[PDB]
């Protein structure tokens, strides 16, 4: 019965012996359905789900088929309908390619956008105080989506989605690999809001 979550382990100079990106975009998603699952740790994420013989690779299909496998399980729908609206500034662009279930394409553009924008401060996680500052602007840039709805730290206030998974996971993965200072520059620059969301997430962070 549970699903088989298959995953690699970090190893130092991560910090935390759990979870890349993608991993943790998926791992905060089977958490926030509630769906039982165990990881096996091997040397892209997969899960096989033995209740459908379903084998998926890649984080957004898995938490498209969890909600469409699952649309009541756990905290709710993790893709409700949703202006993702992002964009990359130009210098940014190139690490967008390759891009990207119709009514999710919001979502995968927003995917490749936050992948692309963090994509480009990594290096800072492999640092300098000229590539903190272009760390800095683009969370300037990602505070907007966040400041639209002041109920909550998420994007839809009191209420999580993919799309803040989407952010978390890159947030996650900074808190493991950026010395400590930057990452607390990172969480409390613009209004701390993504020390706050990523607080918020906190209880879908569970690694099992």
């Amino acid at each position: 019965t549970p699903i088989i979550f298959y995953d690699i382990a970090q190893r130092p100079p991560v910090a935390e012996t759990c979870c890349a990106v993608n991993p943790w975009k998926s791992r905060l998603a089977l958490n926030f359905k509630a769906v039982p699952y165990t990881t096996t740790w091997v040397k892209l994420p997969i899960i096989h789900d033995p209740a459908t013989d379903s084998l998926i690779g890649d984080s957004l299909d898995i938490a498209a088929y969890l909600q469409r496998t699952y649309p009541a399980s756990g905290a709710g729908d993790l893709f409700p309908p949703q202006k993702l609206d992002y964009a990359v500034g130009r210098d940014m662009q190139q690490l967008l390619f390759p891009l990207s279930s119709p009514e999710l394409a919001d979502y995968a553009r927003f995917n490749s956008n936050v992948d692309a924008a963090f994509t480009a401060h990594v290096g800072l996680m492999v640092a300098r105080d000229k590539m903190m500052q272009s760390l800095r602007n683009m969370l300037g840039d990602l505070a907007a989506l966040f400041r639209k709805d002041a109920s909550g730290p998420f994007l839809l206030g009191q209420r999580a989605t993919y799309a803040d998974m989407i952010v978390g996971g890159w947030l996650r993965m900074m808190r493991a690999t950026l010395p400590v200072s930057e990452w607390q520059e990172a969480r409390a620059c613009h209004g701390a809001i993504f020390g706050q969301l990523h607080d918020a997430l906190d209880k879908y962070a569970e690694v099992k």
